[PDB]
């Protein structure tokens, strides 16, 4: 289906200290989305850099390393139509001085290096993230569809 | 007055059925504008097809119809200054899921036919839609202009 | 059955004017409790009088008929399992500074004749209550069983 | 420590499927208390009799450990002083129609069956069922103690 | 009248420290409190040795003497019906633990020596409180009274 | 360095009146700004002239200089990088009802001239009204960079 859709989202260390977990869940709940995968985890360098792929080259990727691998992280994955673009709209920009009010980073975030959440940037790289950091058994396969969120 | 202004709003049978009428109602009475209709009704399709008839051209108003009378709906009126135009932003786009954290649909919906409420379009839309769905008798007469809210 | 009792509750002018109405409506949604009738309107004298009748003979009689006349109440029935004693208990005591943290009173009042909300003190009263402020057609026949509510 | 006592917490499918995970790790959050393990699981009928084993021989025993399979339940643990005995405040008691306004069952529940959470009752209970839900690589070792928190 | 009654309140510096200011501020303020006095400073110890002179010669004095002095505080004095008492039970009691979830300390703290937010144990108390940390100059005279929170 | 901007805001008569401080501090400290300086006036007709001095010769200024008079203002600074421009996103626009729904005047205000709270427009303008509405022993000095906030 098209409501099938998953998205991955890590609430970072800073996010976790900063006891910003179920203000967070509790947003992505409200929306419709289903949460069909959630863990709290301390991450490994070798799933931080994997996780970071994209940014191995840039002169930042160690620090990048360095601070999701520094506390413990609260991974999920939500189901809905469209949850990859929207929850990165719910999130907001890179720079939360940038994000509107309303959105997390908005709402919570001063800092790019302290920016509280992160989401998959498409389908492909939520399809990664989500094998990445979860087993196929810790995620949720009976999904039934709201009536009251979908048509 | 111009601060008399009136627009008319439901919350479709999705919003009620999701226990979303006093959020809704909540952000409105923040906002400053003034409740002066009411009710919570299951619309007859004599109405539903009369405040949908600027879509009665179209493949989709049989469906908007007969979702609008598949449950109870609360219909209410508010009085404000530019509360047309206000209401709608209030309420984001008709996408939820492009509509803008902060707003009802952007924080509660994932479907274009489960978008929660519809407000008026325009002030003559909303005069229509409020005699329409309103009595004289159940309409406030009586508002007192709030001298925090106006200058 | 058991889970079909109804209570009338009502917001009183100080509450409408207070911008508390969504407030109120959504901690009843939150609990569980389904909206069975809603409406805004400004009581006479009459139906003023017949609902505070069990003190139709104390000083303070033409005190409470002279307020809850003096402008807007948004007029509610809830249904639920205990819904009586749970919306009473959701409200507080007579006096809302020794009304509880948490209880609308205790959350919103200073005042005894500014106490916000009333609701019905028994299932006879309730009875009587909804049939004196709503008509049989006013009042929802088809009410949903909640499975994550009830066992 | 005295403020490194644990409980462990199950939001049971009913407090799942009405979107209300978000709403009580904040909860926990905001109070001061530190998240040092969460998942999200279907759990086995071998682990609902394992963890309901103090009632092995009760006749409602069958119904918990139906109920509690019957779905996705997110398990978490909590560390902070007098953990076990506030957290139980915080839900409220058995009947959620009994459970004081402010708390968690108190706030959303109407029934016994569907009273949304479940905590230990003592630090032995405690101790006991967050070894049966959780390995200990699934649990935090590292925790900071907050001098805003603690003397 | 009753309703001039004025009570000290302090948001302790872990209460500041944790973010709190506002949330406590709106409590008071949604009650029908009026705030006729507020400051953020750092307490001289002879300020906090007055403050506390109740129990100067209790073993706990100095340690209290000590923490109101390591960091800001946010000094304020609210007015109305019974503000005193009232705005002691929106607080909770001296264990943050034994608090009912719904009052400050209840919702918000774990420890007796972190807990948030003190306030004058009666009218004497508040008056000789409200003498020592405000000047007559920094206190509101003019306090219309609100008609929707008193009769 | 960078961290250390600070900003003047003024929670304005009609801002205070409706009883709005507690949410809009809260909002600021969500954000992760610091509080460095708070205080409750009301201020003089030299104050507002010299605060509004860039609209001197501006038909409106009058208006603006009666009105900030009018009642007790809650005078603020707040410190944290891109504060300047992040708490004018915070407010919204001038126009209350052209502002974004998660802006404060998007969510509270229907009024140019009742638009609740104004924002320093620059890092001079706000080094300028700091200095011109708190004394240098008013703020704080030692500021302690939390490092959840920043990098
Ligand atoms: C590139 C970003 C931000 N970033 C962190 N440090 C720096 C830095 N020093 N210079 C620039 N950019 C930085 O890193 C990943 P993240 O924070 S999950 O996500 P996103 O939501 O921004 O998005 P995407 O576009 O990666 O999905
Ligand atoms: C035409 C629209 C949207 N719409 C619903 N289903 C479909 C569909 N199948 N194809 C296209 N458009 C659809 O219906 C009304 P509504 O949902 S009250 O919203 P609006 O706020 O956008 O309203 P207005 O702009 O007319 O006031
Ligand atoms: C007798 C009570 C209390 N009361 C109101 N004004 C006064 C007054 N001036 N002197 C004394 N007592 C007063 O009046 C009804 P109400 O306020 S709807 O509700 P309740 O929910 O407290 O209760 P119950 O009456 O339904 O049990
Ligand atoms: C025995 C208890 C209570 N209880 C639930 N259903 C029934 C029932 N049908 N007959 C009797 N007692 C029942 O069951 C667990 P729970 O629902 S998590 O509750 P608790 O947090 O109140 O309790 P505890 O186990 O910590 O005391
Ligand atoms: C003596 C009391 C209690 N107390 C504080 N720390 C300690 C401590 N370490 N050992 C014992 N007793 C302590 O101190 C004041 P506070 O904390 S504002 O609270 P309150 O609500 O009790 O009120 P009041 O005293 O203003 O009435
Ligand atoms: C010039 C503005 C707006 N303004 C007030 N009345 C009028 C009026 N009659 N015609 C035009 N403009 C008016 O005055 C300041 P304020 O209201 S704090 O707003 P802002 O915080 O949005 O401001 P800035 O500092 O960015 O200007």
């Amino acid at each position: 289906k098209v409501n099938k859709e998953r998205t991955f989202l890590a609430v970072k260390p800073d996010g976790v200290a900063r006891g910003l977990v179920g203000e967070i869940i509790a947003r992505y709940e409200k929306k419709g989305f289903v949460l069909v995968g959630l863990k709290q985890l301390v991450p490994t360098k070798d799933l931080a850099e994997s996780h970071y792929a994209e940014h191995k080259e840039r002169p930042f990727f160690g620090g990048l390393v360095s601070f999701i691998t520094s506390g413990p992280v609260v991974a999920m994955v939500f189901e809905g139509k469209g949850v990859v673009a929207s929850a990165r709209l719910m999130i907001g920009v890179t720079n939360p001085l940038a994000s509107a009010p309303g959105s997390i980073r908005g709402d919570f975030g001063v800092d790019v290096g302290r920016n509280i959440i992160g989401g998959s940037d498409s389908v492909e790289s939520a399809n990664r993230e989500i094998a990445l950091w979860f087993k196929p058994e810790e995620l949720l396969t009976e999904v039934k569809p709201n009536p009251n969120l979908y048509e």
